[PDB]
């Protein structure tokens, strides 16, 4: 039974499902290796249009595997383990397709980090979020990096030092997720978001996501120089040329994308 | 009829009105040139106290002029066009008076960018905001620069990749506008904001706006060094000396500003 | 009475109380010197677990002392005064224990800056917040540094150019405070927060706060490099090894907290 399931539809939409349900999908070394391999392969495939990051069992993800970690009390071990995790997280952010977290239960510590690194997230009303490493004496330093780029400073600091859960409604308000729905509506809500993305041209979405994360962490003038260069290249893409033509000619664009 | 109307009251409040109502005030080359010249002229006039950026017809601004843009495509043409737009946007942010967007209808793509670049914005409840370039196959890279400096990452990414409208009240929640009112109340709401700004000394407002955007882009220690120097300079301005004396003597400050 | 009261409980929780109640706790030169001295001494003491920044009288803090400032104006004096304020504000953010603002009344100008510089804040439902220097012709340039790192750009700009008050509930929504409660519930809400912090290992909280503010101001890859090595160091601390073992053995950790 694989630690990470992988399914693909006829639209280029890939679902990766964390699959250690009894372990609450904890990010063991082997889980991390599977995620790294999957995102590494998907990054080379221009036909991939979106990834849904889902999870088995009651939890979304409990974070690092504490059993496995505690068995290896070595500074070098932890240095490289955390670097490996960071490599998976940056691979999510570098994938040239949007990655959507499907959060149906608890997301704690590196599990909450996963949600914060995904480009988009849809949660159920009963899902709960925490950076709760501190409850075991391990401040959530790496999850805090991702969290403090989705929520305000005081909200992040409070979460980090107390380790307490935040509701899905509150997480949406804070900026950690995009949508909150009933459990029965979760698949429909994910599909609504996927269908909107896949209807757009791949080139535009890929160029745009890459530019988004380059520009967001620089000064506004540098950001605009990159953005303008990018948007000029995007406009010379055939789907932009066709998309603008179709608008002017009051018709649907012939993008050959799933509708 | 001029592409851009310009009116000024006796308080030093300038209203610039986008005036291509049937084209939904699209930012053609000529509209951009007109905006560039207006902001250029205003930047040299220390008597200007505030600018209201308004718009004619049913829309606020549809963004770039797609008919014009599409006619003769080349990488160089788009690079230059987008740089010219960026120059207008940065001129708004660098103007030594606050610029308030008056948004009474749709603001899409570079039209949403304009709102995001203005220091302040008041919208009507029926105004809608989108970064909808993606709907014509052109990811909103340049509007995304501005948008991602007003709203959270996940909210910005969702807007950019889907191109969907956000309501005025949703936009206020997110940080893209300051105030949302009924259509009949828009002028009154603008006036309340303008009246508060013009009552304050020009010097303090000018020094303060400039510092605001320098400091927000650097580290907190560097920010404080610049802010302290700026505030010390401001304190030596006659209106600061008088405003503080007035507080201490329990009277109104003699600033000779509109009341 | 002293300008700044300082009390400490048996848990290493230190309460600093601004104590110029009739002057609305304004940050005179002497007040700033007292704050600087207290944060300097506290930074050297690894037994301190948390600091509550409280205030006497009706107001939290009105900001700089306008009477004192106005007396002998010079550019050089204002630059030095504002740099002394900044040194206190940065001392707060660099202290190896969380600093919680207990806001029971108005916080204006450098007083609102104080709130924004504290790691956490609990306000009463009638506390009000403004960056109101502009009402005396002095744009809140230094308060805006702190405010713009707690609230959105347009919200911050509007506060700065108009000088108007924002309610406690609105401040919470914006990100300027964590919790809003009735005045009678304030002490209980502060204690709820402090007790959560004290329950965690000091080492972890100290290294975590330091990492938090280093990483927040850099790019995501630099942030992760620093966070990874910091977290690896934390995991070798005996309290992390014990905290994890305790979770695994379904028992409370023996942290002597």
């Amino acid at each position: 039974e694989p630690l990470l399931l992988q399914d693909r539809d006829e639209r280029g939409v890939v679902t990766l499902t964390l699959n250690r349900p009894q372990a609450f999908n904890a990010l063991s070394e082997a889980m991390l290796a599977a995620l790294g391999e999957a995102f590494g392969t998907l990054a080379e495939d221009e036909s991939v249009r979106a990834v849904v990051l889902a999870a088995s069992g009651k939890a979304f993800c409990a974070g690092h595997d504490l059993k496995e970690m505690r068995a290896e009390p070595s500074r070098e071990y932890y240095e490289k383990l955390f670097a490996r995790c960071t490599d998976v997280m940056l691979a999510i952010q570098r994938l040239p397709a949007p990655v959507i977290a499907r959060v149906h239960g608890i997301a704690t510590a590196a599990g909450c980090q996963l949600v914060a690194m995904c480009d988009l997230a849809v949660a159920t009303r009963d899902a709960r979020f925490a950076v709760s490493g501190i409850n075991v004496g391990l401040f959530c330093s790496t999850p805090g990096v991702a969290l403090s780029r989705n929520v305000g400073r005081k909200a992040a600091f409070e979460m980090l030092v107390t380790g307490e859960f935040v509701s899905a409604d509150d997480a949406k308000g804070l900026g950690l997720v995009n949508r909150v729905v009933a459990p029965k509506a979760l698949d429909d809500e994910i599909e609504a978001m996927v269908s909107k993305i896949v209807a757009k041209p791949r080139a535009a979405v890929a160029m745009g996501k890459a530019l988004f994360y380059r520009q967001i962490e620089t000064d506004i003038e540098s950001a605009y120089a990159d953005a303008g260069t990018t948007m000029a290249c995007n406009m010379m893409d055939p789907s932009a040329l066709e998309g603008v033509s179709a608008f002017l000619e009051k018709r649907r664009p012939e993008w050959h994308t799933p509708q």
